């Protein structure tokens, strides 16, 4: 039986992301309470591109216990309602909650572990996030973390609006897209959650850059400037100049001060400059900073 927007009521707006505002609402019929997304369709040119029906299509397929579900997709007026299952706030929220005391160790072990395994269903099924940041992590009272809020509209050029309060993705941008490659691989997810990782472990944004050549030296002021040695093609990245400065590579032990060896030898598998070399989402699952994970309930408050 179809649903219609009718169905639904309104009850409150819990978020934002990069489709703009997104409210809880309660089904009518059965009761149940959801999370409705609007999406504002502009057919500007000819409609949504081949390629990105195809990509949007790969999205749908995936059914996995660390990716918001998506009940239904309701279209009406140039407009779709997209219905997921509701969840009771992000990553983002939850870490400024606890910015005085930080996420417990368990926690950030449970949520980076779950995060990993979203990662490798998503790639092994050629689907890439892209836009990996605190804001767009949904938790629940059961302990789990889910990927949401996907980077696919501007990756591959969907004809619809995007954005509503700002911008901050480029705090979590993977260096080889700074520097311009003309592929980018899977890599990138796996960088944008070892910031996400140093983040909570040390209650603030690993590289909090305001501009594209601001991300990148921030980046090098910590993990040092990049040579061919390190990262092999590097100096003839499209965007690479030899008048960046040279930095060189900072001691874990100040960049993230409460991790250990086991903690500090995975981070820094994830923020490998060579996309090459960084650590695929599958091999970190079996890192033994995971030895000893468990699946914690958090404490929120509403
Ligand atoms: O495939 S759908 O499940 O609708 C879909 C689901 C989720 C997000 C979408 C974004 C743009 C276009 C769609 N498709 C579309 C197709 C025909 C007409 C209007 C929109 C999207
Ligand atoms: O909303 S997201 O949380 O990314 C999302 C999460 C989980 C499954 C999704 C399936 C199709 C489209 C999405 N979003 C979407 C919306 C508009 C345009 C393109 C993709 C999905
Ligand atoms: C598909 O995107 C979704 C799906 C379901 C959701 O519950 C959310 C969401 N929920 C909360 N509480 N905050 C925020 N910021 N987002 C987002």
């Amino acid at each position: 039986s179809p649903e219609f927007m009718e169905n639904f009521q309104k009850v409150e707006k819990i978020g934002e992301g990069t489709y703009g505002v997104v409210y809880k609402a309660r089904n009518k019929l059965t009761g149940e309470v959801v999370a409705l997304k609007k999406i504002r369709l502009d057919t500007e040119t000819e409609g949504v591109p081949s390629t990105a029906i195809r990509e949007i299509s790969l999205l749908k397929e995936l059914n996995h216990p660390n990716i918001v579900k998506l009940l239904d997709v309701i279209h009406t007026e140039n407009k779709l309602y997209l219905v997921f299952e509701f969840l009771h706030q992000d990553l983002k929220k939850f870490m400024d909650a606890s910015a005085l005391t930080g996420i417990p160790l368990p926690l950030i072990k449970s949520y980076l572990f779950q995060l990993l395994q979203g990662l490798a269903f998503c790639h092994s099924h050629r689907v890439l996030h892209r836009d990996l940041k605190p804001q767009n992590l949904l938790i629940n009272t059961e302990g789990a973390i889910k990927l949401a809020d996907f980077g696919l509209a501007r990756a591959f050029g969907v004809p619809v609006r995007t954005y509503t309060h700002e911008v901050v993705t480029l705090w979590y941008r993977a260096p080889e897209i700074l520097l311009g490659c003309k592929y980018y691989s899977t890599a990138v997810d796996i960088w944008s959650l070892g910031c996400i990782f140093a983040e909570m472990v040390t209650r603030r944004a690993l590289f909090p850059g305001d501009s594209e050549i601001d991300q990148l030296f921030r980046i090098f002021r910590t993990l040092g400037t990049p040579d061919e040695v390190v990262w092999p093609g590097v100096t003839s990245m499209p965007d690479y100049k030899p008048s960046f400065p040279k930095w060189a590579r900072q001691d874990f032990s100040k960049v993230v001060p409460p991790l250990d060896e086991d903690g500090r030898s995975l981070l820094s598998q994830m923020l490998h400059y060579d996309p090459n070399k960084r650590i695929s989402a599958k091999a970190a699952l079996a890192h033994p900073f995971f030895q000893d994970v468990t699946k914690p309930v958090p404490h929120l408050r509403l």
